[PDB]
């Protein structure tokens, strides 16, 4: 059924750029949407200004979206649930502030979207997986694809993947993120762990994608990047369980190349800088997801035996003070190869 | 055997930007480049002030790198052949200059490089399909992929696949045009369809690009059209018995988001001004590949039985005066859907 779902409440748990933008978007299709914002007297603040002049400045939000740092008046009467807290706050926040929450999505049967990106340094987890932990699966579902904040929320047309292991669970989640004017439009797919895996190592590549451009690198490096990156992404999405049907789709290559050619994102700045000679002590003034996603990434990488090619030579100039023309020399001292796609058509 | 292979001679049939900058790589690799051009007054110029004013200004010619009228004394030697001749003239070229062109080829078993790009309209085939005519597909192998002709003249780097039925065949070549300072870089593949139905459908694409941005859509919107552009490629692809492996890779997805993203490119601004509302009467005083490409695609498509609704809605804009928000509205009409990606593991 391409027919809307329109509810009477939805609760977002993380006042980020990205959660107020899907706070926004909610607006058109929930009644009444609330905002979870930790800081009580950030969030009077937003609600009397109307704007999350915190992440998000310039945008006027919906009269219908309430900002509140109280977990439970948040969630009551929720019809849909979303997490957008970072990572490395999500499982403390269950522990700590989840229980009646859990208590409530499970009773009721309310449907949870993860929204969160990353990978928790204590268990090399995912987001979603984390939230797995405590929630049962049939209710969660992952939400992925390019989607600047700012685009999304001003409603600039923007198209997203919806996944859920079992697909009828992404078709009606589908049914409520999607906009009656068509400026938010959602695709369903089955591939949690391939959007996971994307959104999360698409940080580290943006790096990436800055270091070739303050190295004296033009476009066709970066298109390069993208195109050979997506291999690491299907590669570790394989070792990882994932089927893959999102690597190449919305959340997987879509985003990726919508990430690495921010030229103005943190991930590009400080890969830019490093490319430029900058050491990342000098750098470190802003926290690029990309940075703080590399460690990790690598150490489940070598858990898994993946070799990522490019995520492992930005982790090293990152994280190894690596010089990033020894870097580059190293990528290239393979040889000449095959582009070792598959074919799709026998 | 990934040790380079330099020659003393190289041809290149079509004195282009693409074809220049491809002299410029060649004359790293081969003693004499000898760059082919019909206007014998145009050439001696061109050889006079080292620089190819006509279509690649301010990038000084390599001193081996000669310009010649006479398709005789080019190809007289060389150990490549390069075309890169429009595709409205490939077959005229061959049939009124292309003799002993072909016989030497035969005779001398030269390898012959394709990387002229488009359909033509008599026949709805493709470049190397068409040279395929004249030649035999054991010494026929495409180059595309994301290579914007400044940064491969100045030698920035670039990546770019070499498809040939034969792998073997490709990665002779991929010896012969890969630079010793690894600053072009060649894959090989054997997606020979792939690789040119995506050098072709990427310029109406662009068109489409453009009608977004006129249209006042941002980079979620291009992302988007990106990758679910890229799927009517892949459709196309599979319709035409290409084994699909180059879609995903470099000549596909890489050129594909590189061609989508070049604002100043004439396919671009040629969209901009028709999401603009402008005529495309008016506009036209600038032929863009995509404008002319598309009524080829659209027959071809048709004669096919393939669905490929975004070129099908920018061959409308371009040839039927289609309203551009009509034509998105109506893109959108087909409901919430999956996203349609096979997975890619069991
Ligand atoms: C980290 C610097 C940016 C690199 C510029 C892009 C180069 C892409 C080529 C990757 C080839 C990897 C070889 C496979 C082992
Ligand atoms: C031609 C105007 C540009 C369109 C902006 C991109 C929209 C991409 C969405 C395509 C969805 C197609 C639905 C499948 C039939
Ligand atoms: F942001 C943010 N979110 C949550 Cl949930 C937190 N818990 C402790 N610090 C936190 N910071
Ligand atoms: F460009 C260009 N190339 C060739 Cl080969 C031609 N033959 C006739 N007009 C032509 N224009």
């Amino acid at each position: 059924k391409d027919e809307l779902l329109y509810l009477n409440k939805a609760v977002v748990f993380g006042s980020g750029a990205f959660g107020t933008a899907l706070a926004m978007v909610l607006s058109k299709k929930c009644r009444e949407v609330c905002v979870w914002h930790m800081n009580e007297e950030e969030v009077r603040l937003v609600n009397e200004k109307r704007e999350n002049v915190l992440f998000l400045k310039g945008v006027q939000l919906a009269s219908n979206i309430t900002f509140t740092s109280d977990v439970e008046k948040a969630y009551n009467g929720a019809e849909i649930i979303l997490f957008v807290i970072p990572t490395q706050f999500l499982r403390g926040f269950f522990e700590k502030s989840g229980g009646n929450l859990i208590a409530y999505a499970k009773e009721k049967q309310v449907p949870v979207l993860v929204c969160t990106k990353g990978i928790e340094r204590s268990t090399l987890k995912f987001p979603a997986e984390i939230i797995g932990e405590f929630l049962p699966s049939p209710l969660l579902s992952v939400l992925a694809g390019p989607s600047f904040a700012i685009e999304v929320a001003t409603g600039v047309f923007t198209c997203v993947s919806i996944a859920s292991a079992d697909i009828n669970v992404a078709r009606r989640l589908q049914r409520i993120m999607s906009t009656g004017d068509r400026s938010f439009v959602c695709w369903a797919t089955t591939d949690t762990v391939g959007c996971e895996v994307a959104s999360a190592v698409k940080n580290v590549l943006a790096i990436g994608s800055g270091v070739a451009n303050g190295l004296g690198m033009g476009l066709n490096a970066r298109a390069a990047l993208i195109m050979r990156g997506l291999l690491e992404i299907r590669d570790l999405t394989a070792a990882l369980g994932g089927d893959g049907s999102a690597v190449f789709g919305l959340a997987g290559l879509g985003d990726l190349q919508l990430t690495c050619s921010s030229e103005l994102s943190r991930n590009f700045t400080v890969g830019k800088k490093l490319g430029k000679g900058l050491p990342i002590e000098e750098i470190q003034r802003a926290v690029a997801e990309g940075v703080a996603t590399a460690d990790p990434l690598m150490r489940l990488a070598k858990q898994l035996k993946v070799k990522m090619p490019l995520c492992h030579q930005i982790y090293e100039i990152v994280y190894k003070k690596k010089n990033p023309r020894d870097a580059l020399a190293d990528l290239l001292s393979c040889g000449l190869q095959d582009e070792g796609l598959p074919p799709l058509f026998k």
